[PDB]
This record gives C-alpha cells, structure tokens and sequence, in this order.
C-alpha cells in the first residue's frame, strides 16, 4: 500500500514510519508512505502558508497555491486510481465499517490541514472524501491522518463481533493477593469460551449498551447476555 | 500540566512534543511530557515485554512486572494527585464533553497498551479511567495518547452547532470557480454564511 500526505508537520510521520507494526511494515516494504509540505511549495521569505478569507470575521485559511502545489506534487507520485482524503473536523467520523472500506484502496494521499481550513473549491476540485476521527477538537489533521494510517496498515497482507473484549489474564497467579479466575487454568476449553463470550456481552452491556441495538446475536449469546444481567441483580 | 507516558515506543511521542501548538507548548514551558518505557524494566537478556494468557487464545498480553514497574516509577514522578489513565479499545468513547473534563487534571499518567492489552489485575491495581478515541482498531495505545495529549493541551492557558459554512481566501477564480459574489461587500448581507450553514447541515446530516 502507498499513501501520500500533505503536512507542515511532515516530521511527526516517523512515529508511523520508525516504529512498531507500521514501522515493521514499512521495512519489509509492503507500506510506503511519503510526505510533502505546503511550506516547501512557497515563494517568499516568510514561507507564508496562510491567507484570509473573501467572508471575512476570524481565522485564517490555508494559503491556495502553496497548498495546491504540494497536493499535485503527492498527486504526479502517486500515479493513476489514488483516492484523495482531506482530514477535517466536519467530514465522515471514522469506525471500522469506514476503515474496512478505506483499507480496499492500493492508494491514499492524506491532505491535513491547519488555522480554520481549506478553500471550498480546492474542496471541489482536489477531494475526494472527507474524514474525522472523532467527536472532539484537534490542533490540526495530523493525528488524525496517522490514526487512519495504523487502522488501515492492519488490512495489508503480511503487516499483522461487534462486542468488547473480556478481561484478559497472564503471569503471575497471585498480583497484590488478586487471583486469576479458576475457569482459566482449568485446561476446558468450551468453558473458558463461555466464560470469556459472558463477559464480554456483560462489559459491552454495562459499558457501550448502544453497541448492542444494532446486533443480532446467537442464542448462546442471547442467553449468556440474559445470565449476566441476572446476575447483576 | 504534566503528562507522564508509558510506552514501549517512547520516540514517538516526539511528533506532540516537538510540533505545532504541543511543541511550542513543551518549549514555552506550559506543557511537560515524561516518558518511561517498560523495556527498561527488563531483567533478561531478551527484554522480554510480552506473555501468555491464561486460559489460552491467540494473542499475547504485555508482561505484568516491566509494565508494572514502569507506571510505578511514572507515579513517582507526578506526586500526589495524578490521574492514571488506560489507553483502552474498552474504554469511554472520547468526545468534548470528555476531553473538558480530562483537561481539568493538572496531572495525567497515560499508559500505553500493545498486543492484546493489559493483566485485568492490573486495571485494578494501577488504572483510574479507562478510554478510547473511537470504535476502530489500532496498533496500540500511542496513537490514541497522543490524541488526548493534543485535545487537552488545547486547554491550558498560554497555548491557544451546526456544520460550517464554506469558506474562500485567493484567488478570485481558481479552475474556473468564482467565489460567491456576496463576499466582496455587505457585512449584514453576509448572512448568506449563516442560511449556507443550515443549507448545509439540512442536505448534509441530522
Ligand atoms: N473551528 C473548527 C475547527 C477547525 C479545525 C480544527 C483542527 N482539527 C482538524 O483538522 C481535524 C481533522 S480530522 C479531525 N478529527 C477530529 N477532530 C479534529 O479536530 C480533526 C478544529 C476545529
Ligand atoms: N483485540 C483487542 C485489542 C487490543 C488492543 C488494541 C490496540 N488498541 C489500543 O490499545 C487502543 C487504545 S485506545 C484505542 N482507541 C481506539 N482504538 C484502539 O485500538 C485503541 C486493539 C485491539
């Protein structure tokens, strides 16, 4: 998989690029990523990346040109069939049903920006999607851009429902006088799944009871989920 | 504020604390990041940071001593009154309510999760809150930190409903696409950015 991104901050890509199983990746050659800074596409002295908007009011935006010509730099390295996403505080909230279908792409180029953002047009003419990590506020599109990075680098061969998962246990047997649940060293298999697939359906009831409406479930599942609850009375 | 990190990849946090608004926070002095990696805490030749689980299944968790032994000497670095926060796929679901909230602690010690996660236990032993930045699976615990670490920093004093209108800055015409006539005169006619706002979200979302 290839992926070009536009930053002013291109340098904070290494923590993608240097290490773990992104970094891994990018070593055995199955990810590359590539970065290009508006601030090296511009003319003057000051390096100005920043214009004011026709409307008016507060904040500034991207300049066009600088901006633009990065775009189009990503774009000509890139080559044929890349998809175009600009990070934005407004665009679609990513979840794993969205990285799923970012993921079938051989091709990305990461437009991040900055101040209050970009040209509409540029918009029109340059993107092709638009893209948010989540409900809360960022100084900017790049850790967005990398979250995106690390969910899709899952989806390459080579690189590596519904529910939460259960508690998970390992050494030692005894952890400030707190012991392991015995199920777990009792060597029965068909136990410890139920166990751990009860669990699971209690925390993701307790916890994220939404992520439970639009969810069939089993009949094991249904009545391990009726077992939990009764229990919690 | 202080943030003290657990990370067995303690180098990237340097995209928060050698960039942007973070970075210039870090330099002037408002913002301070600690970070302390459990391969460190090592006692073998391999600097073994994973385990088995018990009651078996794929995956590896991470080792319960280094990690352990990390966090306690994050803590004794923050002193009394911090936050020990578990970076968790199981975790409270991030938003701005949530971010308001985290930002009212002075002091936060985030610890970072690879493989499969973390010893139960040790969420009772060691961890106050436990959250996450969405339902979509990452790598580890980094990503998600540096997220927070962002979003709240954006609090601290000295550093800094409905969906936005379009904007436009030069050039008049850009591939043949003229701005809207109306942003080049009347303030009060201007209020074609607040009908746009509507026009948008009705179209957009609800
Ligand atoms: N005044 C409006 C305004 C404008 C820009 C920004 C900067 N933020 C981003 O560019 C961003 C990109 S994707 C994303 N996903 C979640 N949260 C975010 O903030 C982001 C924040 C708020
Ligand atoms: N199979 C269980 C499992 C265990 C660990 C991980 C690694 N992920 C994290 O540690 C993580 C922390 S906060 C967050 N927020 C959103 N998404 C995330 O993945 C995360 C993924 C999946």
């Amino acid at each position: 998989m290839w992926i070009g991104v536009i930053s002013l901050f291109p340098e904070m890509f290494k923590a993608i690029t240097e290490f773990g199983v992104t970094g891994r990746a990018v070593k055995h050659n199955l990810l590359k990523v590539e970065c290009w800074n508006p601030r090296d596409f511009t003319f003057d002295k000051h390096k100005t990346v920043d214009d004011r908007p026709y409307g008016g009011g507060p904040g500034m935006l991207m300049m066009v040109q600088p901006l633009r010509d990065a775009i189009h730099t990503a774009k000509a390295a890139a080559g044929e069939g890349a998809k175009v996403i600009y990070l934005s505080p407004q665009g679609r909230k990513l979840d794993q049903g969205g990285v799923t279908e970012l993921a079938q792409n051989q091709k990305l180029i990461l437009v991040c920006g900055r101040y209050e953002g970009i040209d509409e047009r540029l918009i029109q003419t340059e993107i092709d999607e638009e893209w948010s990590i989540g409900d809360y506020v960022l100084t900017g599109g790049e850790l967005p851009a990398m979250t995106l990075i690390d969910a899709v680098a899952r989806f390459i061969p080579g690189v590596l429902d519904g529910l939460l998962d259960c508690p998970h246990y390992t050494r030692p047997e005894v952890l400030e006088g707190l012991t392991v649940p015995p199920v777990l060293m009792s060597g029965h298999h068909e136990e410890i799944r139920k166990w751990r697939l009860k669990q699971s359906l209690q925390r993701t009831w307790l916890r994220r009871p939404e992520l439970l409406e639009g969810l069939a479930l089993t009949d094991e599942q249904r009545k391990l989920l009726k077992e939990a609850q009764a229990e919690h009375n």
